[PDB]
């Protein structure tokens, strides 16, 4: 069964859990008045999960969730993103200024302190009781000048139920966090490209950081004389290795799903935002690929892979509208409620469907483009975001600094992918419509967009401080590059302003039909959609059928590894360190029984993007693995839990310690890990 | 699931182990050279593929695209069979096909001793002789005496075994009036005809349906308007019960070439050359061709066998050498050639470390010669048809006065035209990028002082490959059919005898002959050396005991229906249904369009009586017969010799077979017979085939 459940909802849930073989109390897992689970389970970065997992603070989360933390400690000689990185002390762990990793101290309702400040907004907008910005904003009104102005605190307020329901967090927010392990990207990302969302994989996506406190335990920014975090409650490792119909409980922080999409929202869904979205990245990852096939990747392997990332989610999505019937499932269940509604003469809730309908109708062209400006240019051309004057020169430079930066690169993709980015986008979106002329003065988009490099002085990093001596003002002001930045940023807000006319009735509307959902099934029964929040979601380690002869089943191995390897093909070189384990044997405690290395298995629980990192746990509470990923055929999941095809792909902790111990030889963490045999 | 492609007169050997896996028939059912043998039902299709005798009216199934040819040489845009499929409805309405012929065998007789008297006559031989087909058949003729020997229906093939340390003869009846029944559309008979070749799991319906036709006295015979159904001694019944994992399977048919006693030095050199540059040079060809195949349906059916047949040996170079990786059949055959010189060493015997060593010297030198043969012939000879061009005679060069001989010439050219320049070839596919794209690769990897001359020449004198293909087709009278018989009504001598395409087929049929000529100074030392290898293993293993290697002769196989592991965490079952073609259905996708009216059969669950017990509609099955290229339209029957099946393909991880046959990767991949039925049936409608194969249920 699917549903991402609020940790007030494990009541409801802990009967069936146990039927399924859990032996946890509800208490254990999320108590208001004391220590749980859910103090042990951490949001990292923003959009990822971690699990703390000892006494002293050490935190697991995915690989890629700590990707670029590792990537900035990289260097030539010290390459810790090829190499992995292993601490030996508490003095080696890297310092992350700007990592920040979130602990719920207390979940409180506020439907109705929130209700109550929201009525009479001063010419109430469109999305005010959506917005997470102001929502959050209302912190000192319900809790007084404790909130924002405790420190290393902040609260939390967001919608749920489209808005019917009001939930506050009160987080503890560490700003010292530090690097503490990484496997190699051989073993980090294993396969990244083609094994993404798939099911059989072999990937060993784990890193690990340690939060750390001042002196009395409290979150901090960063400081030499900060200790370690003495968490509350950790999860302790049990290594002793897991079986198919085990048991499995998954927190963490799912992102975003639509389980309450109309019909007409799933097709506007798929036919606008998935396929506008698969070929402007089909596009924007050809000529990426044909670029840099041909030269030496660390210039431009992050942009292929987010482009994929996304690219293959949308695919998978693609797939369950065609062919596990996304579309008709949904229109089968608001027919459900506007039958239930019907027969109590409620008239609000067909209203709520048709004005949904209407919106969606009506914002075709508006919505069209908004998505086609966000990835045909906004995220697929760099410099969308150039330096701009203040004049009216202490912060041109102070911004330029954050244009040109480590990651950035002026010197490529100038109209392998700039101009490619620009593409026939002006096609599908006529220049009538596109933002503040240039394609018809220099000719095309190439000759347009290319034409900037040698006019703006924001190309190079000689030229910067070339002319640094004096204020050409005159020339400062008129620059391309940053009119072409304000400029597509121009109709950005604009669009922003003006689709917000269709985006105001839908959220009232969408409001109007959860409720009706809402009436309709038990609030206690009925889980909301994922807004990156802390939720509970169980199941069972189980493999599936994926097609007509074929069966997967929940557990693979190294040997997978192994046939995988390919020393000409990047993304599945496998360590000498590792096959020489393999050629070996030498598995110690972490081998399955039959003799095999353990590497991943899946469950049939319920995750989407921001579950990356998420602890598994077996029946007792106990870590048994760190969930990383979904199969493509459970990508719908977002829209409809797939039960026959939809399976977290999950990382293995005998894996994970297999990698610290036979392969890093880092005896600290494994000590500090205390696995449970 | 053990290996061999088994001798018939091996059936003595291996009944015992047959019947310990199931097997309910005696030997002389399956063999008998005393009287009548499912032998003489298992039939040679069109040279490369087998068949099957299924009626008393002389019936024959065989694979769709062993039919391929044939279905493709009857289609035209108008009746486009390839696509839509083709069923007769009487005897009248069965397709004629000119050449196409079937071998029924006789008679197998050990000829080794006569063999080897008649080559000990040779003074001072070549050393190929005794492999040589063009010799063997020219020993045929005294083996058998002149008459019989010139007996019409009639040929007595006689080949080496056991790299020539026995010969066998097959006196063969030869049909020479073969005709077309029955096809399905290309849409069932090759569904998914790229990515699930060399696959399983498998979701097509690979059959076509031929005739044997014969004379008043029911003799094999040419085409004749007066010719009947040819009515066999012997066909096989078909049972339509169906099959389940475990059940027994026996697969008799024609094994075209495997390679089991290879040395780990030939597996090397095998992979290195023949299969990397037959990927490579296959690869351009492939994607020209396809690409202008799709554009035009025209263009489709001239050059769908062509293509087909490319593909085919393309992938399957890539799954061989992927075994070749993955299975670490190189180190498999060393550990087997390292267990022959032990024996041997054991028994004081010398012959055999020195036949491995020259095994090894040969191969080493004739390395440059065998890339250069392999980048000419998948460069050139096998996709670039210039090379097929007419070329003056010497009736041409040198008695132009002669009015006879110079109008003999000229016929001869209008020949060699009309061959040139078939229905199936597009001067416009051959110029427009096809030719120059194979032709600049086979220039970027053989140093010009190697290449045939014409080509270096032209290269040199133009700036490219590129350009000097567009000064071919400018220049040669060639070009188009309207320029050719414009220029003979008016012939000149010269420009015929310097025409430009024509020193290009010269040259590349001079460089042809010349990389023979010098690389048989390591072929035949090569092929002296197998011998006395293979020698060694007989004396090792008992010739009772050791299947030899296939060599396109009546064999048999057998297994039992199962599936495998792959790789890791997956598992293919053994059986696939028409739901997998609905997974794979994708309108967008030229190999994955499904027709509506199968569609409308599934959607309907109308399968009749040819349903699974749980009521899923049987496509394919996978079994651990070891099979190979030729044994395409082999008979897979049942544990009482009934027919349940037809072989079509092996699976990925079997590519390898031909080297070394693995149990648990190995699988020969089967047409249930009860989708033939139910495309026969509920999909045509042609119900008097049904009536006629009568199905046992
Ligand atoms: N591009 C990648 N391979 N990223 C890592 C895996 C991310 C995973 N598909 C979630 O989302
Ligand atoms: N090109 C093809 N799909 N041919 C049909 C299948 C032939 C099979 N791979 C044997 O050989
Ligand atoms: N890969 C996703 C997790 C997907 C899932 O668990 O469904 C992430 O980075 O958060
Ligand atoms: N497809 C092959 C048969 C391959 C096999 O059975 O191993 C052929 O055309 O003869
Ligand atoms: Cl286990
Ligand atoms: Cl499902």
């Amino acid at each position: 069964d699917g549903g991402m459940w609020l940790m007030q909802q494990i009541n409801g849930q802990v009967a069936r859990m146990k039927s399924l073989g859990m032996q946890l109390e509800a208490a254990d897992i999320y108590n208001p008045n004391g220590s749980s689970l859910k103090d042990a389970v951490v949001m990292f970065d923003g959009g990822c999960t971690g699990v703390l997992v000892s006494n002293q603070g050490l935190l697991l989360t995915n690989h890629h969730c700590g990707y670029d933390q590792i990537q900035k400690h990289s260097s030539v000689q010290h390459n810790y993103l090829k190499d992995g990185f292993w601490s030996y002390s508490l003095a080696e762990e890297l310092v992350n200024p700007g990592l920040e990793v979130e602990i719920v101290d207390e979940i409180t309702d506020v439907t109705a302190a929130v209700k109550k400040e929201l009525e009479r907004i001063k010419k109430p907008s469109g999305l005010e009781f959506l917005s997470p910005r102001y929502l959050s904003s209302l912190a000192p009104e319900i809790v007084g000048k404790k909130a924002a102005s405790r420190p290393g605190y902040r609260y939390e307020i967001k919608a749920f139920y489209g808005g019917n329901r009001y939930y506050m967090f009160t987080k503890k927010v560490f700003r010292d966090v530090r690097l503490v392990a990484a496997p190699p990207s051989s073993i980090g990302k294993f396969g990244s490209d083609t094994d993404n969302w798939a099911w059989p994989r072999h990937t060993g996506d784990f890193s690990i950081f340690r939060l750390y406190a001042d002196k009395n335990g409290n979150p901090a920014e960063y400081s030499k004389d900060n200790v370690p975090y003495r968490p509350k409650r950790w999860v302790k490792v049990n290594a002793q290795g897991v079986k198919e119909g085990d048991f499995a409980l998954i927190m963490g922080y799912p992102g975003t799903t639509y389980k309450f999409f109309t019909a007409d929202e799933v097709t506007e869904w798929s036919e606008i935002d998935n396929n506008i979205r698969i070929e402007m990245r089909g596009i924007l990852q050809d000529v990426m690929l044909r670029e840099m096939l041909a030269d030496p990747n660390i210039m431009y392997a992050a942009k292929y892979a987010s482009s994929q990332n996304g690219y293959k989610r949308a695919q998978g999505a693609n797939w369950a509208i065609r062919r596990r019937s996304l579309r008709e499932i949904k229109l089968a269940q608001q027919q459900e409620v506007l039958a239930w509604a019907k027969q109590k003469g409620i008239a609000t809730t067909e209203e709520a469907v048709r004005a949904i309908s209407k919106a969606i109708e009506g914002r075709q062209d508006l919505r069209m483009r908004q998505r086609y400006l966000l990835e045909g240019i906004l995220m697929g051309i760099e410099m969308s975001n150039a330096p701009a004057a203040d004049s009216d020169l202490q912060s041109i430079r102070k911004q330029f600094e954050a244009f040109f930066n480590k990651d950035y690169s002026p010197e490529v993709e100038k109209d392998q992918l700039a101009i490619a980015l620009l593409t026939r986008y002006a096609e599908r979106i006529p220049a009538e419509k596109q933002p503040i002329e240039g394609i018809a003065e220099y000719g095309s988009a190439k000759a347009y967009v290319e034409m900037i490099f040698d006019k703006s002085i924001y190309a190079s990093r000689e030229r910067f401080e070339e002319f640094m001596k004096n204020p050409d003002r005159d020339r400062l002001l008129r620059d391309p590059m940053s009119r072409f930045a304000a400029s597509v940023a121009y109709e950005h807000q604009k669009l922003a302003k003006e689709v917000a006319a269709f985006d105001a009735p839908l959220a009232a509307a969408q409001r109007s039909y959860v409720a009706s959902v809402l009436d309709m099934k038990g609030q206690p029964n009925l889980a909301p959609d994922a807004n990156l929040t802390l939720r509970f979601t169980y199941g069972e380690i189980k493999g599936y059928q994926p097609r007509d002869v074929v069966t997967y089943g929940a557990k693979s191995t190294l040997e997978g590894v192994m046939e995988k390897e390919d020393p000409n093909n990047w993304e599945y070189v496998v360590d000498p360190k590792l096959k020489a384990l393999y050629e070996a044997k030498n598995y110690g405690r972490y081998a399955n029984s039959d003799g095999s290395m353990p590497v991943n298995f899946c469950a049939t629980t319920h995750t989407t993007g921001g579950n990356a990192g998420s602890p598994v746990m077996n029946a007792r509470g106990e870590l048994i693995g760190l969930n990383f990923d979904r199969n493509w055929e459970g990508v719908g999941g977002d829209i409809e839990y797939l039960p026959n095809y939809q399976r977290s792909i999950i990382l293995d902790i005998r894996y994970l310690l297999f990698i610290i111990d036979k392969f890093a030889g880092c005896q600290r963490l494994i000590d500090e890990i205390q696995p449970q045999f």
